[PDB]
């Protein structure tokens, strides 16, 4: 009802956007379309929990040493 | 096979510990029994994700001000 051609059986649907929607290339362009009519005010708050990758662990060190110097 | 009387249909079972196990009062005493034979080395690592309760938010402030003073 945003005026799309939804020719799919499901789960993957294959949509063709109306001619005027240049902004709709990727599948993701499509997600903000659903979360806009729906409302960005219907995406709940949640936080991630996770074990960072090993190599990322410590990258703050050079920084803090510089911040500790200003102190 | 730790020598218990498990008289239950399930889900709640009702266990009677052998006479020598004084250390087994609560249901929880029972959980460390399962996680001991099984091995504390079979409890996986995981981290919690959560929105703290409002009133707990800020309790660090008095502290940091004192730590900032030593600095």
């Amino acid at each position: 009802r945003l005026g799309c051609r939804v020719e799919g059986e499901g789960p993957t649907y294959r949509v063709t956007p109306p001619s005027h929607r240049l902004d709709l290339r990727l599948e993701e362009d499509l997600v903000e379309e659903v979360a806009r009519i729906q409302g960005y005010e219907t995406i709940p708050l949640a936080l991630p929990a996770f074990f960072p990758a090993p190599d990322n662990r410590g990258v703050e060190a050079p920084y803090r040493k510089e911040q500790r110097l200003r102190e």
